[PDB]
């Protein structure tokens, strides 16, 4: 049971589920201030841990034949766990999930439905159909801080994080896809760089704009102060050039390098966002 366990933990990415957890204690951490209560923050670390588990599991379910092929060595493929195992697991893994968030509130339960119906329709379907699965990847990643910000008393900084997460990394999303083009397509997956080329950036531009505009939010509504306004400033000067250039360069070399600009700048973003909620 030592080595079943170890099985089990890379099922669910065990890793993975902590980095999902950390951010939505992150979110809770903004909403309350700084000022934590342990009881919900053990709520909102574990419905996270869940609903994250879960997702990785029922990933795993509907491609048990992709990795065959791609990567053998996952507990599925490799006959470690069998399929009806791994069903009967995520399930639990869901009414674990759901049933804890009905303790912390409705808005909750919301997000754990909504995130639980998106991650089972993206490893079904929507991962293969990129225009509606790129929205998936960067709702998903801001629904984790939005989780936490419920749980808290001013929910409002993190309603901006959640919706700057979800603009910015579904645009960097097609921008990765612009990069990934051939590749994509001697392999059936349909992206908006390839139904579109060169004319999905400026969606992807669009999306970034978007995102700049809610940016100094905080700051206005007199949430955030100075070090926020300055951090974001840098930030969204940085990523209207990373869009220009590769609006002027529309190739992979570009898209790769803005690719990886963009990832760091959000990183930034997330720290003026720490920062900010230093307000003790
Ligand atoms: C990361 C790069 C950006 C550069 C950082 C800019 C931040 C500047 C912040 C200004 C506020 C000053 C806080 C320091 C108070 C310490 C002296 C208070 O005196 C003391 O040490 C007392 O004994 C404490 O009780
Ligand atoms: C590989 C080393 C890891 C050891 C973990 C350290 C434990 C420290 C804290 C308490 C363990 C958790 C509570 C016990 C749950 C099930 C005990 C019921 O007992 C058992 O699980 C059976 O005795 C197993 O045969
Ligand atoms: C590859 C992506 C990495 C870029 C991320 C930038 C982080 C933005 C945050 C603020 C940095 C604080 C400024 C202090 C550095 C001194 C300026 C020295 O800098 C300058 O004046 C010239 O830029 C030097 O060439
Ligand atoms: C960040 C994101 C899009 C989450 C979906 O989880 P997943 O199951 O697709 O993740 P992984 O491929 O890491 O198992
Ligand atoms: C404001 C903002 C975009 C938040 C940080 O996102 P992240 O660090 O989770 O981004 P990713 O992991 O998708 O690069
Ligand atoms: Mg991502």
């Amino acid at each position: 049971f030592m080595e079943k366990l170890k099985t089990y933990l890379e099922l669910i990415r065990v890793k993975n589920c902590i980095t999902a957890s950390i951010g939505g204690i992150i979110g809770y951490l903004i909403s309350s201030n700084f000022e934590i209560d342990i009881l919900k923050s053990l709520l909102v670390f574990f419905v996270v841990f869940f609903v994250c588990a879960y997702g990785n599991v029922i990933n795993d379910i509907f491609d048990i034949e992709i990795d065959r092929i791609n990567k053998p060595s996952r507990p599925l493929p490799s006959g470690k766990i069998k399929l009806n195992e791994a069903k009967k697991f995520s399930a639990i893994l869901l009414i674990l999930g759901l049933v804890l968030s009905l303790f912390i509130n409705i808005y909750a339960l919301i997000i754990a439905v909504i995130n639980a119906l998106f991650l089972y329709l993206y490893a079904k379907k929507y991962k293969k159909y990129k225009p509606i699965g790129n929205f998936i990847i960067g709702y998903l990643t801001g629904s984790v801080f939005l989780f936490g910000g419920v749980a808290g008393k001013n929910v409002m900084p993190v309603v901006i994080l959640f919706l700057c997460s979800l603009l910015s990394i579904w645009g960097r999303e097609i921008v990765k896809d612009f990069e990934d083009m051939e590749g994509d397509k001697k392999e059936g997956v349909i992206s908006l760089p390839i139904k579109y080329g060169k004319k999905s950036l400026y969606f992807a531009t669009f999306l970034v704009v978007l995102a700049v505009i809610l940016s100094p939010l905080p700051y206005i509504l007199k949430i955030f102060g100075i070090w926020y306004l300055i951090l974001i400033a840098i930030c969204d000067i940085l990523f209207i050039y990373a869009m220009a250039l590769l609006l002027k360069e529309p190739n992979k070399e570009t898209a790769s390098k803005v690719s990886k600009f963009l990832k760091i700048i959000m990183n930034i973003v997330l720290l003026a966002f720490i920062v900010g909620a230093i307000k003790l």
